[PDB]
């Protein structure tokens, strides 16, 4: 279960968060730029959880 | 002068106006959609002026 959850996280998200996300969805015309909330602190906590899971 | 102005109009604009214009300029992120004012009536008057110039 631990390795499966790690693989799913790697597939969907990776292990980092980018401040700017390019979104191409049906309602939005062409491509739009979106901005996440506190990407850096979330990335830090993501790395922390990855290390915890690995241990 | 008449033929030169007609050629310039053909090069820059053509002889029609589209309601939706796709704009890709530096300030705008990616591509944006813009909407002209009364495109159809302007197209009608453009054709009228083209006919007048041709005559």
């Amino acid at each position: 279960f631990e390795v499966a959850f790690l693989l799913i996280q790697w597939y969907i998200y990776g292990f980092s968060l980018s401040a700017v996300y390019t979104c191409k969805r049906d309602p939005c015309p062409h491509q739009v730029d979106c901005f996440l909330s506190r990407p850096t602190e979330k990335t830090i906590f993501i790395i922390f959880m990855l290390v915890v899971s690995l241990v």
